[PDB]
């Protein structure tokens, strides 16, 4: 007959893009998760023969190189912050990202973004560091959107900044070039056309945004004792594995009990 | 005079134990403080301009590439956990380590151990790769207790399981042994003398728990699907950290906004 929901959705689930079988023709439903079932075991015992590798773990180590040879300092900072940095970031109980916070306690949460405590690096290291001051930090974030397609609950962010001289647009679009370079991911940048400070820039790869990148100064920056010009720009490490891996739903790159490295763990 | 108290924890943020400056004589705080604002400076300048790993992050890396030479599985699971893995931890609303809980809604929590996604893990590998199961995790981990001076309310831990065959309190004590002299740290295991299976084993630094490891089986193993003989040990990041670097306070290991690898932000 016609294959129906669960047994699409189950085969969703263990289909890969590499993946060329006839998803339509003569065969039951049934031997076609067979077939799928011995390719994705086969798969992970290649995993575990050969690699052994996280590839979130992996990507962020690989993140991780590219800046610090750039001359990047590695933050890594709490993942659980006062709701009052919320605050100052400029989510007031009444846009949109503030009901997306996970809160813990009465006076704390999970952090969405990693720009808060980067302003606070930047403003002590901006006391013993040379200029520019240039830092980065790789990790968890949490939002209480999940649309499923192209958003988590639970990622992990890379965030960079470079505080003080050299901070133009040109010099902040020629480190994101070096770096989808390097990753071998293609892009393209839109914004305003003739912006020179204050204003966001995407990064897109196709209909997904890889990044929202920002040259200051900002009026922000007041808040937090940032006195200074400074670029920077926040990439989602599980977008940028949906790419390399042609993942169909970005939860097949996220941190999770169901899939490894892209493959279903319920075989 | 004698220094106040003001002065005197200035002075012990702003100190490491390389130091060989006299904390007792006649000079006055104002002098004292310089110096070590001065050496202080430097470190972080030295960081910055050869180093730039942060010593957390560096120190998972490492310890990734060790286990992912000796057969383990890199696995990256949820920080955000169902409630409801605690309790079929054993952990019921009256044991002493449920109060200790960061609850976020009605559901989930921050995970206090690594256990119950590894747990999983195991099971739902068992279908899929050969005898014996190798895998491990290191990553974000959340108590209420943090007394301070050894405990921090966000910690980093590594935990690793076998499964299967191999899975003897010998081998155990093997990997444990390659683990903390490649990473050049002095321990003692100690146990029950005469304990085949069971039962726990505290790695200990003098006073300083490292480790508990595990020569299951163990009652628990019902709650997930567990039916065969395992072993497995958990490890604090920032406490090998604090040995190894002989802080006097384990606030120096941490993701924090106060200590970079050690050093105060704070100059
Ligand atoms: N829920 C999420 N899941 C996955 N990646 C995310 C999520 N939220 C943000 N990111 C990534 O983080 C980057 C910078 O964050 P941010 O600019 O705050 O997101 P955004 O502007 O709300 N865009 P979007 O997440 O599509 O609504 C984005 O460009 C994404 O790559
Ligand atoms: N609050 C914490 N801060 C830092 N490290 C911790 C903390 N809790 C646990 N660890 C580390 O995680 C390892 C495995 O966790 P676990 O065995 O559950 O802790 P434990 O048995 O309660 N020992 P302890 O919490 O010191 O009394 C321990 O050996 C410690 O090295
Ligand atoms: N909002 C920033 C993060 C950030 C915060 C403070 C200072 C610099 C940066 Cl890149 C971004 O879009 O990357
Ligand atoms: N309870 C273990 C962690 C664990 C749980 C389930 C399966 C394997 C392991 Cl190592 C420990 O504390 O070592």
């Amino acid at each position: 007959p016609a294959l129906t929901k669960s047994q699409t959705d189950r085969l969703e689930v263990l289909l890969n893009p590499k993946d060329e079988i006839s998803l339509n023709s003569g065969k039951p439903f049934r031997e076609l998760e067979s077939e799928l079932l011995s390719r994705r075991k086969k798969d992970l015992q290649q995993i575990y023969a050969e690699e052994r590798e996280n590839y979130l773990g992996k990507l962020e180590r690989e993140i991780t190189r590219f800046f610090v040879d750039r001359g990047f300092l590695e933050i890594k900072s709490p993942i659980l912050i006062p709701l009052e940095y919320i605050e100052r970031m400029g989510i007031d109980n009444d846009t949109e990202l503030s009901k997306q916070i996970f809160r813990v306690d009465k006076n704390f949460c999970l952090r969405p973004m990693l720009a808060p405590n980067l302003y606070n690096y930047l403003r002590k290291l901006d006391r013993a560091l040379p200029d520019p001051i240039k830092i980065f930090e790789i990790g968890p974030c949490y939002r209480k959107e999940s649309d499923g397609k192209e958003h988590l609950e639970e990622f992990t962010m890379l965030d960079f900044s470079q505080m003080g001289s050299g901070c133009t647009r040109e010099n902040l679009e020629s480190i994101i070039t070096d770096f989808l370079n390097h990753l071998g991911i293609d892009f393209k940048i839109v914004g305003d056309s003739c912006m020179v400070f204050g204003d966001t820039l995407d990064v897109m790869h196709g209909d997904l945004e890889l990044s929202s990148a920002v040259v200051g100064p900002i009026p922000l920056d007041r808040e937090w004792g940032i006195d200074k010009p400074w670029i920077g720009a926040g990439f989602g490490l599980e977008r940028l594995l949906k790419v390399k891996h042609d993942f169909k739903n970005i939860k097949r790159a996220a941190r999770s009990e169901s899939y490894y490295n892209g493959i279903s763990t319920n075989l």
